[PDB]
DNA sequence: CTAGCG
DNA sequence: ATCCCACAACGCTAG
RNA sequence: GAGGGUGCUUGUACACCCAUAGGGUGAGGUUAAGAAUUACACUCACUAAGUGUGAACAACACAUACAACUUGUGGGAUA
């Protein structure tokens, strides 16, 4: 049978759930070791998973030996003592148990561990990079740390000990959209998997991965939505007799392009701005707009995604098909208007994902 | 207490200097045969330097410091790839890895690999007969036994002056790597440039003056430099007028009769800040200017007037007004008679 | 409830 | 200082 | 007054404050000067913000409309 559930991440705010501030900031302390560590972690992870490789790698070259990266109490030709998962895990957990729980360095390990086996090609090829693991990188963890999932009805929020840390979540104004997925959850109705803690500013987030089953919709395999980038038009989407033309020139390019002034203002007066403390505080102002892009126009592709998917479901279109643009069968290049491609900023992941959700049938033209 | 000698690069494109099309083809071939080798080798000696260094973690496999590696490597590749190359990379490598051994330890960062496109290095002892041709109407040398003639084409950049120096032996030369991209050659070559005492030249004229949308525009010879911008010393101006105006109307419609010094001490603040920013952006200014007059070694430095009459002025407020506004003169002229310059106000 | 191994 | 493309998101058993 | 903070995460408007925040500082390293001190687009860090009860810079309670809500880790491609 095949796989019926799409892997979702949800951002569920999680408040510390004690009584008092140093008891809190304790326990904010305790979790950005947490990060560290995990950095740390993921960045020996990695490097003993290059270092066995390239031993095999010297030793075919010098001796043309066949040798294969495996227990040598199980493999003739196995380099390793134990399982080469078990192997860098044990590095990891002898230079950093009891300053964290083990499981999410035997989360991270799975993890990374599983990329690099397909990243193995290009490793040995020379076209890819070890990965330098970053300082804000959100620790994972399994579902072995959360515990005593219960819906506190005195403090209105979901309280569980993320390992013997209690945690009330905060879902604020969410009574409809995840305050259900979490009581289908301590109930034993939905699945959870592996997920992520967030920590910004003073704030955690839990990344929780979630196994949200395909929608039932009813959908017309001969029905035809044919979404056709004239790319003036954010998504023109063609079906029968029903035209809708979802964003507006405006709406994207000029208020991206209001952002892109405001940019390279700060940046022009970033030169003089507080100096004499380094690179990170002269671009603060900088630094604002680095992730203020990025949020504006995922949210544009978000919303133009979503209308795309609810005309092909509202009009009971079962193949999406995506025309591209071709335009006048392979001329030369027109002088220009706003979306260019197809996959311009994760446009068609978001497509494809929420299309397998809703299970409409995607083509590539 | 840095080193008293500096370190530049340069990017300069080189062919091979052979008659046939075909004996081309075949020393790039075997060049990118060495580059390849280069790679092999050099990822080879960081992993096994890394194992060697940390052998208690690595207690999960089965049963000088050059010279293992540089011995290995070298029965590796002999005859195909030359040795001197592979002892020069041997070296960068140990050197890199000594460097960065504390955040190897300690998992800050991990094993920096080595790509396909890496360009391999290689010292001195490479490159002989570094001439300048004249009939070959470029420069030309013989990197290992092999003739090579650089590709300058229509290039009015600093290399040629660079390369004349290094070929009169002005300029020293480190161990420098040739990269192949896109099927040309490019040698990233790293000079050794003794820094020269720079001494104010008293024939070079340094015009300094305002204008009406640039703070302050300074001329000398062919090198322009542009101090600040309108929009950038209006900013923080307008942010405090801007606060200042809300303050006050807040505070005219606060709470009164606790003492007109509790009322208006964020407006005196506000007075205070707002010509402390003009006067730090003003010696900003002057210091950016200073260091732009010393660094082109102009020891005179006249002042434009630049007022005329009428004409375009007398209506636009020139920014920076005029050498009259927040002590631009004297903090200028402080400046240039600590640092021995002539201001000759024009 | 944690840690260990494939 | 812009913009693609790939992979993950375990599962069981023992003290 | 741009920009924020709180109103679950995101965008838009919306109250409320903060806001010279493109600012105010701290520590580490480097430098120049006889000194005060200056400099570092060098490294890292701190700091402002809703209403009520509440002695409280403790805690709790309350806090708008629309739409969005598969995110994270990494790499390769523009100085």
């Amino acid at each position: 049978m095949g796989k019926s559930t799409l892997k979702h991440t949800r951002k569920i705010q999680i408040l510390i759930d004690l009584p008092t501030k140093d008891e809190k900031k304790e326990v904010m302390d305790m979790m950005y070791q947490w990060r560290d560590r995990c950095f740390r972690a993921a960045n020996i992870i990695v490097t003993h998973l290059y270092v066995q490789e390239m031993i095999k790698d010297f030793f075919y070259l010098s001796e043309g030996i066949k040798y294969k990266l495996a227990d040598e109490k199980k493999d003739e030709k196995g380099i390793l003592q134990r399982s080469r998962m078990n192997t860098t895990y044990r590095v990891v957990s002898d230079r950093f148990k009891g300053e964290m729980p083990t499981n999410i360095l035997s989360t991270l390990n799975h993890g990374l561990i599983s990329s690099f086996n397909k990243n193995r090609v290009q490793y040995w090829k020379g076209e890819r990079s070890l990965p330098n693991f970053k300082k804000d990188m959100a620790f994972p963890f399994g579902l072995q740390g959360i515990s005593r999932l219960v819906y506190d009805e005195e403090k209105k929020a979901f309280c569980f000990r993320l390992y013997r840390v209690p945690f009330k979540t905060y879902l604020g104004k969410d009574f409809t959209d995840k305050r259900m997925l979490l009581e289908r959850l301590v109930k034993g109705d939905v699945k959870l998997c592996a997920s992520n803690i967030q920590l910004n500013g003073g704030k955690i987030f839990w990344l929780a991965v979630f196994e949200i089953e395909k929608e039932k919709h009813s959908l017309k395999p001969e029905v035809i939505a044919e979404a056709s980038l004239s790319l003036e038009y954010p998504i023109v989407v063609k079906t029968g007799k029903n035209r809708l033309t979802i964003g507006t020139k405006e709406e994207f390019l000029y208020r991206r392009l209001a952002i892109q002034a405001a940019r390279r203002r700060t940046q022009v007066g970033a030169t003089y701005s507080r100096s004499g403390k380094g690179k990170k505080r002269k671009l603060k102002a900088v630094d604002k707009y680095h992730k203020t892009e990025s949020n504006y126009v995922a949210h544009r592709i978000h919303v133009y995604s979503r209308k795309l998917i609810d005309f092909c479901i509202k009009h009971q279109a079962g193949t999406l098909i995506l025309m591209n643009q071709e335009d006048k069968v392979g001329i030369a290049k027109e002088e220009e208007f706003v979306l260019r491609n197809w996959s311009y900023y994760e446009l068609m992941t978001k497509i494809k994902y929420k299309a397998e959700k809703a299970g409409i049938e995607l083509i590539i033209g």
